[PDB]
């Protein structure tokens, strides 16, 4: 916008400035082909989608389940490309482990049966007049102790009068601290309202009370403790004259110090409220996975408006493949383009692959034929069903640039269960099924992805037959819609508007040409007509295409040499 | 209308502004061809017409029933076309009293989810009662799971009506849950009604594909001709290619007549239902006239106009009772059903 | 097609994209000839059609039988040309079959053009003749190649060519000895030579003749004299000539004359131009049908159909499947239900006569 | 100058209307606020400046 300085106008004689920032704002680059996986694993909150950037982060969320192996293959397969973000979700529902003891709810922050190995125990430190809390968990070699818990600050009375007592008033409605009262003799000397105003934090009371001559106050010796004064614990007539009485909050100190604890969260039982008391160490119970869900449809819905383009479900079940096919379809039609890549079981006959391809013909799904073995970063050599190979292909396709085909690219696989003859790869390709070719004619022998054909049979339209072209189309039309929306909708039809839109379109297509996301655009074909409430825009685009045939015609000719 | 500003009139000295807005009014275009369904469902409140806009909303209102499978087919046969609005009603016997509720819901094609011929006759009567009013409609219907040609002919003859079409074939659709759902032919009629609703105004379903997995019966060319000539729609299994697919043979209507396209062929009937139709000089300017000089005058006029911008053989004039009716012929857009190629082999002398 | 983005419409203020793919969508190339064989064999299930691509695949699906030799000759006899697909079917009753008409029908909607039956019986020849006629009339053009037994006189050959005078059958006179990749030399009936000729004809480009193409055989049992070959050529029987005057001796296929008795029309007499006609009509039919039927008769359709036909015929000219065409004879008339289309084609003919006129003349050299 | 597609600044909305819901209200001439979600940045648009007139 043009910005007025000052913002508030003036009607004296004055000067004013009007600054235009529109020349320097820039715009967003090409969208990330974020890659989506949905998988079983231990650990992590169910039905929650996690953005992931490092394998370390993944292995902290997910604990060695098949989802983590899939993430491993997804990043690790082709290291010469920049790593993308991953969106991961845990299929099964899983209860956290819990216990009830000592006036408290104890709850795990992890979910699943592992959480039943958590155990916690609470004891009196009779030296510091405090609690001491033990937390121990074996699967991570985790052990932490929190001590001097409960003491927050102290008051000493140093007047010459014999009688001086500390007291905190209940609020029976809420069980909060209503007021702080200091008594000397038969009267209050000073008192504070704790659940509102200037004294709603303990540190401010400590600051004020130290001004009074007879009283002095200090924080706990250990740590650094401050609380909303509402959480002060109920204390009556405590004889601050004889010794410096420690003021306490027990649950508040537990909450505050455990705030950064990643293993256990605590809540208090109720109204009457139970006194916090030490207890012999107890295990958590009842943490378990449920049965695997019969439908994934309502969970795949969670990826909606998570801005990621390729999905692989970690299952071989045709029902799951039809589910994800439908989800891809509905998100595409709603204007959030998607694709899915799919694979069979461990080793399934060529008839079964045609069966799947016929039962699931859709230009936004791809089926991977081969199954094989990978070598893991753990050093295992493991045997994996073909959908894990589809995970590897998805990681590659999300690593390649927009419209850069996975056709005829190396696959970092150790071996394949089926190695197909030339004619079998011909037939699988003709049926629109992706296969992996073992290249034996070279001295170095390696595995190539044969082609990026989609499961939609009709080769006639490249936007349907080929993944790369459909992807380039989807991103083209999506970035057109979103940018024309945010740039022009609601703007006034100024007499120049058609020229401005033409310049904007030519700028956009210039960028797409620069980045090798289109072959070219004939800029003379960009035409804009503005008529009343709308603009109609027309443009010609030559799409970018991978080579898939080369024909060489080689003609021998004689030559006469003389000297 | 022209708006006065101020709205109040004034007589003391003043200015007033009259605003002609009429140069800007719009939205005068057609309705879309909203699609209509009636049939069995769970969950929905019976005999209430619901607008539906996506399958999620359908599964939210209706559940666990053949109406939701119908809505699925209604958006699944035409994936490369706009998924428009659908109107649907759970019906919990006479059906007219229910069909009355659609009377002022602006939808053009209806399908009853039933094979019962009484239902089809009721629906044809409803379509008649609406279309003779200001709001045209059509219906599509189908048989059961397998009916003979003579049964189909008997049904078509009993249901012979220029706004009803019968579909013969039945088959299997792959649903989005992956179920191989075997369905009676009236669900194929739902699929065709969905396609016809998706197509443009006066496009035609002939030679469009049907995304169906298999058909219960495959008709050879003579049987396809028999059904077509009887005004029954049939589906061809295209076998002449490795890329086999299923093709809608024609958009014929159960009223078959060679003498009028508009009643024989559904798409031209729809065009007539949606087409749009588009200067005076008075005899006091002349002492006497006749149809001959009226014709020659209007020919000179339209000759001047077409020079600035009509064949004398194509304008008719009748004068009666101080009134002259001038009737032009006009040519609407049809769709090809026949291509005739005459191939002549010549031969040529080359020389060098 | 043209498609909206999004697919579901929006009412509130928005932008929407409409995208057209016709300019990049491909088109069907020139159709492929595929060769069909029906044979006595051991091996896979009878009365089903196998597509075969490799001799190894064939030698797994079939073994040790005349069908496998026929497949071998079909690929081996045309070394210069790309080895096409073969459609092969073992036949046995579920013992010798009385009739093959019950089984030939299983080829009907396969993508196959040339048939050879591996038998000498005239009844089988009539059956395949009827089948090829049936499928052609149905709109799936085919041809049959036919041959006799081990050794036959001209009388018997003329009798057979009487029994079948037909524009879609060709009779092969000669029988001979081949040499096989198994290191074997075997005398074979003339229909195995017909298998070789069908392999070559299906390998050759569309509209290219087998006349004067070489044939590869160890020997022929009947070496016909020049008058004998002229006699058989007049009777529309294909004969193999032993070239002897050249230093190199080899076997020519003399001519591609069909068994049809009237030579006045070459489209009926000669296999090559009949095949070119069949493919031209088939491709015109199927492409115009899927292109235009059901489309709106918009005012410009008279342009668009002419442009389509001119493009198609330009493509046919490019592949040398027609000689030429006049562009201005491509004419289209539109009436409310019907497109009426006119075209002229100059078809492509093989040279079968060359006449040289040589005029000796004097020149006066002087210096 | 129209308020359509101008931003609006609010901590939250109690009713988040779906796309079909917003189309319904826009057809009825009721102004509605759209929660933009597909962008990385999430913000509230004023959908349209339609008056209540039918």
């Amino acid at each position: 916008a043009v910005e007025p300085f000052p913002r508030r106008p003036i009607t004296r004689p004055h000067a004013s400035i009007e600054v235009d920032t529109s020349g320097i704002g820039g715009s967003a680059g090409s969208s990330e082909k974020v890659f989506c996986l949905i998988g079983q694993a231990e650990g992590g909150e169910p039905n929650t989608v996690y953005e992931l950037r490092n394998y370390s982060q993944a292995k902290r969320l997910f604990r060695s389940g098949e989802l983590l192996d899939a993430i491993e293959l997804a990043w690790g397969s082709n290291p010469n490309y920049t790593a993308g973000r991953i969106l991961a979700m845990r299929i099964e529902d899983a209860k956290p482990a819990s216990a009830e003891i000592g006036g408290l709810k104890i709850t795990s922050k992890i979910y699943g049966n592992v959480a039943n190995n958590i155990q916690v125990g609470l004891e009196k430190n009779t030296l510091s007049d405090s609690l001491r809390l033990r937390v121990i968990f074996q699967d991570d070699r985790f052990n932490e102790v929190y001590d001097n818990i409960g003491n927050i600050f102290t008051i000493k009375y140093k007047g010459e009068e014999a009688n001086a007592t500390f007291s905190v008033e209940h609020d029976e409605e809420t069980q909060k601290a209503s007021r702080l009262v200091l008594k000397v003799g038969d009267q209050e000397v000073k008192s504070y309202d704790l659940t509102g105003g200037a004294y709603d934090y303990t540190n401010a009371i400590i600051t004020d009370i130290n001004q009074l001559p007879d009283f002095e106050a200090k924080l706990s010796p250990f740590g650094d403790k401050n609380l909303e004064s509402s959480k002060l614990d109920k204390i009556e007539n405590a004889n601050i004259k004889d010794k410096a009485v420690y003021v306490k909050a027990v649950f508040g100190d537990l909450e505050k110090q455990t705030a950064y604890n990643g293993i256990v969260s605590f809540e208090q039982l109720n109204s009457p409220i139970k006194t916090i008391e030490p207890f012999e160490l107890t295990k958590l119970k009842g943490g378990t996975n449920g049965e695997p869900p019969a439908t994934w449809a309502d969970k795949l819905d969670k990826f909606a408006h998570e801005g990621g383009y390729y999905i692989v479900p970690l299952s071989s079940k045709q029902s799951v493949h039809a589910e994800v096919a439908s989800f891809v379809k509905e998100r595409s039609d709603a204007g959030e383009p998607m694709r899915a890549i799919v694979g069979g079981g461990f080793n399934e006959s060529k008839e079964q692959l045609f069966g799947r391809q016929a039962s699931l013909s859709n230009p936004r799904v791809s089926l991977v034929a081969n199954s094989g073995t990978f070598v893991m970063d753990d050093g295992r050599k493991n045997h994996v069903p073909a959908y894990m190979v589809a995970v590897a292909l998805g990681g590659l396709a999300s690593g390649l640039e927009i419209g850069e085909s996975i056709t005829f690219k190396p696959l970092r696989v150790s071996s394949l269960d089926q190695i197909y003859e030339s004619i079998d790869l011909d037939e699988l390709n003709e049926n629109g099924i992706i296969s992996i070719e073992f290249v034996r004619n070279r001295t170095n022998t390696f595995f190539r992805i044969v082609d990026d054909v989609t499961t939609f049979n009709d080769k006639s339209d490249p936007v349907k037959a080929e993944m790369a072209v459909g992807e380039a189309n989807d991103f083209l039309v999506s970035e057109l819609k979103v940018q024309l929306e945010d740039q022009f909708i609601g703007t006034r039809t100024i007499n120049t508007s058609a020229s401005i839109i033409k310049d904007f379109i030519q700028s956009y297509l210039g960028r797409k040409k620069r980045d090798n996301e289109i072959q070219d655009f004939p800029a003379e074909d960009v035409q804009v007509i503005v008529e009343g409430n709308e603009a109609r825009i027309s443009m010609t685009v030559y799409p970018i295409r991978s080579f898939k045939k080369i024909s060489v015609s080689l003609v021998y000719k004689q030559q006469t040499l003389q000297a």
